């Protein structure tokens, strides 16, 4: 039935063993300083992991997990303390950024929204507070404005907290373009420091929000027109500030940020030069058959528990039995209608959402634009990054 095919019906080594996830992907990942560990160090993680391993946890979601990393994180930001008293403020920023990856992979893959007691909760706090001083010392500091939710109504809450990194130069004279990063599951405000320091050397502004169902999105997750207003107060707001030109404005989809971006690019379609949706499910990835096999493919850990309570659903069998015809941007007919330029771009043999979610975006509404990588996994990296950035040079080119 997949596109997928003989990898569909694979449990991947990896399922529900730590040990085999952290040798035979995340050690490697760890050592390279990309995701999930980018601003990352393996001297960090490789004794947090020995003990996680030699103890036989492998449950994520789980306390044991998550506290094994918490002293990592401490000794982290008193040697950043330290180094800050004797004015290595670059080592500073650096053990911060350090104990934020740390704090980071603690709270994978997900930060249950309607636990706010939760060890991963207070981990992300942690990480924030660790970020925004690593962040303070650069010398275009990323900012947290508290963006109020003006266009709010039912369930939604009040405060939209947004990261902006203004390139030098950036005033009401020369005000500059905008890359706004729809984040995902298990990657929030904090996650994308090179993207945004990619994003400053092509003399852009970055913006940073999280999606419905994450993080501290005020949106209500269980309303599938929540994002819609949520945009409309995160695009109000920016067009008002006077440095940033929302005439030259594109938003970037991570992951499970991606169906936010594709969903984005047709609501808001007057407001947006283009659109990159990296890695995203639309349709099929709620489809029954997709969500029984989603949890034995490349995700590190198990993913239906974190998509239930992102789309806004008490359990999973509520989430498998509704999601789809409630949440699909092809069933309500989303995609019915024209869009801005849309890149979508993805691994063949992507395992968490399918391929066939970008695929079908072809059969509806405007043209779309897309590279899909063969033989390769959800996202499709490392390949998929620079084509990211070729493409914001062509749509935002003066
Ligand atoms: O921002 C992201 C999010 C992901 O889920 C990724 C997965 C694999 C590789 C890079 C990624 C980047």
């Amino acid at each position: 039935r997949w596109i997928l095919g003989d990898k569909f019906d694979t449990v991947f080594p990896h399922k529900g063993s730590l040990k085999v996830l952290w040798e035979s992907r995340w050690k490697f990942a760890c050592s390279k300083s990309v995701y999930p560990f980018h601003d990352g160090s393996i001297e960090d993680f490789e004794p947090i992991f020995n003990h996680l391993i030699s103890k036989n946890i492998n449950d994520a979601a789980s306390d044991e997990y998550t506290q094994a990393f918490l002293p990592t994180a401490s000794a982290l930001e008193e040697k950043a303390a330290q180094a800050l008293q004797a004015g290595k403020h670059e080592e500073a920023s650096n053990l911060l950024c350090r104990a934020a990856v740390v704090y980071r992979i603690s709270r994978f893959p997900y930060v249950d929204i309607t636990k706010p007691n939760s060890i991963k909760r207070v981990a992300f706090e942690r990480q924030k507070q660790a970020y925004l001083k690593a962040t303070s010392l650069w010398t275009q500091p990323i900012r947290e404005v508290t963006v109020p939710h003006t266009y709010r109504t039912g369930n939604d809450g009040a405060h939209i907290p947004i990261y902006i990194r203004t390139p030098a130069g950036a005033d009401q004279s020369n005000p500059v373009p905008i890359v706004l990063i729809m984040t995902g599951l298990d990657g929030y405000r904090p996650d994308n420091s090179q993207r945004t320091h990619e994003i400053l050397a092509r003399g852009w502004a970055a913006v940073v929000a999280e999606i419905p169902g994450t993080a501290d999105c005020p949106a209500d997750p269980a309303d599938p027109a929540s994002p819609d207003r949520l945009w409309d107060s995160v695009l109000s707001y920016l067009d008002q500030r006077p440095e940033l030109n929302t005439a030259k404005m594109v938003v970037w989809g991570l992951s499970a940020g991606g169906y936010y971006a594709i969903r984005a690019a047709h609501t808001h379609r007057d407001r947006l030069l283009g659109a990159i949706a990296h890695g995203p499910g639309c349709h099929y990835y709620l489809d029954p058959e997709w969500l029984a096999k989603v949890n034995d493919h490349e995700y590190p850990f198990e993913i239906t528990a974190a998509w239930a309570t992102k789309h806004g659903y008490k359990t999973v069998e509520e989430f498998v039995a509704g999601a789809q015809k409630k949440f699909s941007l092809v069933e309500t007919g989303i995609v019915d209608q024209p869009s801005c330029r849309l890149l979508l771009l993805n691994g063949v043999d992507d395992g968490v959402v399918p391929i066939e979610d970008c695929l079908v975006l072809f059969e509806h509404g405007s043209p779309k634009e897309g590279r899909f990588y063969k033989g390769l996994p959800h996202m499709g990296y490392p390949n998929s990054l620079p084509v990211s950035y070729e493409w914001l040079e062509q749509v935002l080119a003066s």
